[PDB]
Order: structure tokens, then C-alpha cells, then sequence
């Protein structure tokens, strides 16, 4: 159901903020203690999805983050508007289409918005931004397209 796969991005996400953030630190990364202070369960078939998909992330980060990091300051969100910033960009990914590169990139975002919201004085905002990811992939049907591959886990067969 796609209530399962939206239910199963929580961990799927934190996990992958984890991962994305740990690997991230192997230059001098902005530094974010919210990401591992992450009420994270390691290598549960969630952390493992997560933890995939931000190896992945990897190359797919290369076309997006730069980018992501940019428009971060164009607009700088507030934890006000910061909704329909997040719903601006990740409504963009979709534009031409769904894949799981693209699915990976949602969640690059949301990494990116947390952090930059974090850089600037914004506090316990990860369960905020867990939220916006959440909320978008069901009203985009993200959620219906992960199901109808066979759910999150079908992310570990990527690799």
C-alpha cells in the first residue's frame, strides 16, 4: 500500500540523512549533530534502504546537491515558508517523470534543506523536513509509484 511505503520513509529517510551525513564527512562537510544524534536503527532492512540509497546518492548528488545548496540561499527558508520551498523543488524532480534517481534526489534535498536550516539557527527541524518528504511523496504519488515496485526495500536491489 502506498500508506506502508510513506509509513516505512521515515526510517528510510533518517537513515539516509545518517548515512548521507557520515559519508559526507570523508572532506571538512557543514557539520550537522542533529544527523547523528538521528533516532536511527543502523541496519534494520529500513537503515539498510537508507543506507543504499546514500551510497547511490553518490553520483546522482553530483547532478543535484551543488544546485540544491544554491537556490538554498536564494531564497533562504524560514521554518514558515520553508513548505512551500521544499514543494517548489521537489515538485521540479518529478516534472519529467519518476525513477529511483530521482526518488534518491527527493531525499538528497530534504538532506540539503535540514542541513542549511540547521546551519542557520534552526533547531530539531529533521522531524519538519521528515514530514515535507513524507507528505510530497503521497500527494505526488511517489509513495504509489515505490509500492507498485514492491516498496522501499526494492531499493536494495539497486546496488
Amino acid at each position: 500500500s502506498e500508506e506502508q511505503v510513506a509509513q516505512d520513509t521515515e526510517e528510510v529517510f533518517r537513515s539516509y540523512v545518517f548515512y548521507r551525513h557520515q559519508q559526507e564527512q570523508e572532506v571538512a562537510a557543514p557539520a550537522d549533530p542533529e544527523m547523528v544524534t538521528l533516532p536511527l536503527q543502523p541496519s534494520s532492512t529500513m537503515g539498510q534502504v537508507g543506507r543504499q540509497l546514500a551510497i547511490i546518492g553518490d553520483d546522482i548528488n553530483r547532478r543535484y546537491d551543488s544546485e540544491f545548496q544554491t537556490m538554498l540561499q536564494h531564497l533562504q527558508p524560514t521554518a514558515e515558508n520553508a513548505y512551500e520551498y521544499f514543494t517548489k523543488i521537489a515538485t521540479s524532480l518529478f516534472e519529467s517523470g519518476i525513477n529511483w534517481g530521482r526518488v534518491v534526489a527527493l531525499l538528497g534535498f530534504g538532506y540539503r534543506l535540514a542541513l542549511h536550516v540547521y546551519q542557520h539557527g534552526l533547531t530539531g527541524f529533521l522531524g519538519q523536513v521528515t514530514r515535507f518528504v513524507v507528505d510530497f511523496m503521497l500527494h505526488h504519488c511517489i509513495a504509489r509509484w515505490i509500492a507498485q515496485r514492491g516498496g522501499w526495500v526494492a531499493a536494495l536491489n539497486l546496488g
